[PDB]
């Protein structure tokens, strides 16, 4: 009953459409869509704090972290709201995304509307990499494609 | 105290950066920035309902109109929330945008975050064009560039 969408663009072309839908404010958000143009393997997948793409994906800032937690994987209690783990691209460079998440929302202070979705160069280590950056960014590397998360029909 | 931003891109050469700032939730919104690649003269400038760029600026849908009014200019009582009038491009195709508007908001009710800002081919006649479409769209023609309005730092 609330639906939101994000078109991801960057060089390659890396390009994708990701849809989000939440039946009720207390419920999980289903996330689905496709990203093409990726290298085979894992790519970090995060909601970043700013829906600012004025100078490309760099202006999106850090992970969306309204509750001031450390970086983790989607299944972790200790995670940022924006920590959606990794998407996995096949040999053909396509990641078909199908996620349900209970921490992001389309309502309230966990809401991701107006933020940026980013797909990264490398895997997110989900805070298990053993360095300073692991519990901040997951060491997922450069931002390959991004877009602002908007209200859908 | 609330800042939001929008990068305008489209099928052609029209591209722009628009900033919105609102000191207080009950107060006016300052809109500023620049758009380039335009024909000299007036170009309609609207917030459209959906932050959806799936198939380009067309997927943004109609003017953002939560209060079910007819189309008008920004200084009119009878207007859509998204009716921000025209921007004006100079001889070099650059429109320097400077708008203060009392009807849009960046918080509270009916805010523009996660919606789409669109710059149009033709002038918006501000509901004074003398045909039915004037009171709906303003006869401002095709969508040259658009972007989802996102939260800024
Ligand atoms: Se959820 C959220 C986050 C940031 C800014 C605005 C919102 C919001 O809730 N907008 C109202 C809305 C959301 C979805 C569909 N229709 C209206
Ligand atoms: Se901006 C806006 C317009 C209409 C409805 C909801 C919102 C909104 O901003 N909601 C998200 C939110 C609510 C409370 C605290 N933080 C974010
Ligand atoms: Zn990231
Ligand atoms: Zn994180
Ligand atoms: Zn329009
Ligand atoms: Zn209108």
């Amino acid at each position: 009953a609330t639906k939101v969408v994000c078109v991801l663009k960057g060089d390659g072309p890396v390009q994708g459409i990701i849809n989000f839908e939440q039946k009720e404010s207390n419920g999980p958000v289903k996330v689905w869509g496709s990203i093409k143009g990726l290298t085979e393997g894992l790519h970090g997948f995060h909601v970043h704090e700013f829906g600012d793409n004025t100078a490309g994906c760099t202006s999106a800032g850090p992970h969306f972290n309204p509750l001031s937690r450390k970086h983790g994987g989607p299944k972790d209690e200790e995670r940022h709201v924006g920590d959606l783990g990794n998407v996995t691209a096949d040999k053909d460079g396509v990641a078909d995304v199908s996620i349900e998440d209970s921490v992001i929302s389309l309502s309230g202070d966990h809401c991701i509307i107006g933020r940026t979705l980013v797909v990264h160069e490398k895997a997110d280590d989900l805070g298990k990499g053993g360095n300073e950056e692991s519990t901040k960014t997951g060491n997922a590397g450069s931002r390959l494609a991004c877009g602002v998360i908007g209200i859908a029909q």
